[PDB]
């Protein structure tokens, strides 16, 4: 009950900044973790034995791919860690709980294949869950180590509490499938704009909820320049690993996954930045004021690209 978690001074304060890093010490990770939900959530939330048992079954069930592996769960995790605590009254108990638990769960057993991928192949998750491939297995997998015996770290909630958490769950890493983030964003730059929008709107907290994990799904692309290029790597080598895969079915890739393409790198990360990440952060930092540093970075990365295209690095 007394027993916090404390960091070394450098984490316990750069751990509040967006474009924190958690480091190559994969043993120091779980206690990140913890820490930001002590921090985030109480040290009561959860009993500490089953948190750390619920931890140690969800890092077994990550697999040693290049990008979408135990420390991207953790990233993220930290990522909705730095959302909350700059936005600390606008969440209730039961969302800081679900969402932390729904970040680090969210890409559970992933192969470092994409939804499109698994459906040329014919896997058969593609039979079993036609949209959001990977992302519905990805529940299935956090549903089925919450029932592990000592592993069920929503015990002490109420029946309507743990119903409430589990949908919340859910909601959150269907909304990690970035084919949904389109539209989700589209909705919700139209209820800004126009005014509707509404936190105490349960369909409107759900594309808010969903927004914020996309965000904190791209994360990489909002860290300190050295960060965010060397991330760059691990995901394209799945990317290119992708690319292998479809040529291997008869199918020449896109240009993003063929490694003989490697030259259009730059270029098409203009693109992604454009397309993808710099109108995510805008509309999160307009709904969202105080996790505007996540923009700011973003865009300073955006630069670092255009930089890389003219010859400069
Ligand atoms: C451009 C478009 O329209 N669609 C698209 C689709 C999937 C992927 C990427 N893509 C390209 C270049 C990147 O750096 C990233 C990127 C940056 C941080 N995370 N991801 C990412 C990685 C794997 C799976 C989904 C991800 F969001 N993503 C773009
Ligand atoms: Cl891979
Ligand atoms: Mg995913
Ligand atoms: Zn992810």
């Amino acid at each position: 009950g007394l027993m916090q978690f404390t960091l070394p001074v450098r984490l316990c304060k750069e751990i509040e900044l967006f474009h924190f890093d958690i480091g190559p010490f994969e043993n120091m990770w779980p206690g990140i973790f913890v820490y930001m939900v002590h921090r985030s959530c109480g040290t009561s939330c959860f009993e500490l034995e089953k948190l750390c048992r619920f931890i140690m079954s969800v890092k077994k069930n990550y697999r040693r791919v290049p990008y979408h592996n135990w420390k991207h769960a953790v990233t993220v995790a930290h990522c909705m860690y730095a959302i909350l605590q700059n936005n600390h009254t606008l969440f209730t108990d039961l969302e800081r709980k679900g969402l932390l638990i729904a970040c680090l769960c969210h890409d559970l057993d992933h192969r470092g294949f994409s939804n499109s991928y698994l459906q040329k192949f014919d896997h058969p998750l593609a039979a079993l869950y036609s949209t959001s491939t990977m992302e519905q297995h990805h529940f299935s997998q956090t549903v089925s180590i919450l029932q592990l015996e000592g592993h069920n770290i929503f015990s002490t909630l109420s029946s309507s509490e743990y119903e409430q958490v589990l949908e919340i769950i859910r909601k959150a890493i269907i909304a990690t499938d970035l084919a949904l983030y389109f539209g989700n964003r589209k909705q919700l730059e139209e209820m800004y704009q126009t005014g509707s929008l509404n936190l105490n709107n349960q369909s409107h907290r759900d594309r808010v909820i969903g927004l914020m994990m996309t965000a904190c799904d791209l994360c990489s692309v909002t860290k300190l320049w050295p960060v965010t290029k060397l991330t760059a790597n691990d995901i394209y080598a799945e990317f290119w690993a992708e690319g292998d895969e479809m040529k291997k079915l008869g199918i020449q890739p896109i240009p993003m996954m063929d490694r003989d393409k490697k030259d259009e790198v730059p270029q098409g990360q203009l693109g992604f930045y454009n397309a993808v990440a710099i109108p995510c952060y805008t509309t999160l930092t307009q709904i969202l004021p105080p996790t505007e540093p996540l923009l700011k970075a973003c865009r300073d990365n955006l630069s670092q690209w255009e930089k890389v295209i003219r010859g400069e690095e």
